[PDB]
């Protein structure tokens, strides 16, 4: 049990005669680094060796490599709420849970985000951004085809048929071959793929209930030309954005900033709308986001300063303001000083980029509707491998996503059993 208390963390910042060097690895260097520099200016006794690890996929592989070698491990490492699990369960990350930290830091982060940085009773990071889903809609394309901004998956289907019949170079949306994109859709309609009871006890429901119904719907959308299967955040996707290939894009809301940065020519053409409802339920959402974690290898005499850094970067009021000023005036932060500020909720756009100026109100309503009835599996790295090998190849106009979900469940059951997890599946 970690004996680094909330007071010990604060002492690392006030005890300026105690110089520390911290190595910090991050994939989201573009959005984060100016605020890291602000930390260093404020606390010159804590020097930050900031390492941009490149693409997220390369970051996670690099970190696994150093952990297994037990050598050259960073003190602080960027994680995410749906990819940290396998690192936490394998002992790569410091579990810094204790009563003092829980009492103090729980007041600093919105409860949906604070729950998700726990796993198996341990506490593994400070939440960074929250990522409620938004539908980024090419309103110009919909207007041209006499189509309404869709509020439901039913509308996406019905209007999508009309769009693609009239203009076979455009699709209503993309079904993205990315584990976050795909699982976020299921979570946002209340369709559990699995349930976690303890670190060693899991239930897989990938071929039954609401999940199966939603898979059947996604497959019909692919077959009928409503959604196109393809990669996200690749050059193929980047070209499709500029080309207007997708009338809608339902995604984690950091993308709202990405469009402003990479697609200036789309100014005035998009609306930011709520993600869609399903079967006449009120709409729900999903939020994942990044987190900053401490490695299990971090030396004991560096741990208080490492924790002070992650808490400052992710919740200090000056840091939160820096996150806004250095990312086009908005970044959607989990800190309560952002989430509880009614002037963030009612913040108006002023750059003219989106056709609606109430973008943050849309993001905050979606955050309010996040489906919290959800856990990620202990082995999320293996989940992404199986998704890539088994599910992604069926994301096409003739695909059998239903059969692929059942085969992926079988592979995950075998992996769970081989690694000592108790597992049930809906095929048992
Ligand atoms: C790995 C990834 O981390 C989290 O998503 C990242 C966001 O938190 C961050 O703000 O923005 C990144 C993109 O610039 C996201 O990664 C992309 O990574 C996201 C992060 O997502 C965000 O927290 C934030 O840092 O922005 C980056 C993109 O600039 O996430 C997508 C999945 O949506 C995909 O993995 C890309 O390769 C990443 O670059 C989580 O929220 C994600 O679900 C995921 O775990
Ligand atoms: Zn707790
Ligand atoms: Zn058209
Ligand atoms: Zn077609
Ligand atoms: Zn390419
Ligand atoms: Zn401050």
């Amino acid at each position: 049990k970690s004996d680094v208390t909330a007071q010990d963390v604060e002492n690392a910042l006030t005890d300026t005669s105690k110089n520390v060097e911290l190595t910090v690895w991050a994939y989201s260097a573009k959005q984060m680094e100016p605020t890291v520099k602000a930390f260093e200016k404020k606390y010159p006794h804590i020097k930050i060796n900031f390492v941009n690890t490149g693409a997220a996929e390369d970051h996670f592989t690099k970190f696994q490599n150093v952990v297994q070698a037990q050598k050259d491990i960073p003190d602080v490492v960027q994680m995410s709420a749906n990819k940290f699990q396998q690192f936490a369960v394998s002992g790569a990350l410091l579990n810094f849970a204790n009563d003092s930290i829980e009492k103090a830091w729980s007041k600093l982060y919105t409860k949906t985000a604070w729950a998700q940085v726990h796993y198996a009773g341990g506490l593994y990071g400070a939440p960074q951004d929250a990522t409620p889903l938004a539908n980024y809609v090419r309103k110009d394309i919909l207007d041209e085809h006499n189509l309404q901004v869709p509020e439901s998956w039913e509308d996406i289907y019905n209007e999508g048929i009309k769009l693609h019949k009239e203009d076979s170079n455009k699709y209503m949306g993309i079904l993205g071959s990315d584990i976050s994109f795909f699982t976020n859709l299921y979570r946002s309609v209340g369709a559990r793929l699995w349930k976690v009871n303890s670190v060693d006890d899991v239930e897989l429901t990938m071929n039954s209930g609401k999940a199966k119904e939603f898979t059947e719907f996604l497959q019909k959308c692919l077959k009928d030309g409503v959604l196109e299967g393809g990669t996200v955040f690749t050059d193929e996707f980047n070209r499709s954005i500029n080309d207007g290939r997708y009338a809608t894009f339902i995604n984690e809301n950091w993308m709202g900033n990405t469009y402003k940065e990479q697609n200036p020519s789309l100014k005035g053409k998009m609306v930011v709308a709520a993600p869609p409802s399903w079967k006449g339920q009120p709409y729900q959402s999903s939020s994942v986001g990044s987190m900053m974690s401490v490695s299990a290898a971090c030396p004991k005499e560096k741990q208080a300063a490492a924790l002070a850094f992650i808490n400052w970067l992710d919740s200090d009021k000056d840091a939160i303001q820096s996150w806004q000023d250095t990312n086009n005036g908005n970044f959607f932060m989990a800190a309560s000083v952002y989430q509880d500020d009614e002037n963030q909720r009612n913040k108006k756009e002023t750059d003219g980029y989106y056709a609606n100026d109430d973008v943050n109100a849309v993001y905050f309503d979606s955050m309010d509707k996040v489906n919290t009835d959800w856990e990620y599996l202990p082995f999320m790295s293996q989940v992404e491998v199986v998704f890539n090998d088994v599910i992604v190849p069926e994301m096409n106009e003739n695909g059998d996503l239903v059969g692929a979900m059942a085969k992926a469940q079988q592979k995950l059951k075998a992996y769970a059993e081989d690694n000592g997890f108790k597992v049930t599946t809906d095929a048992d």
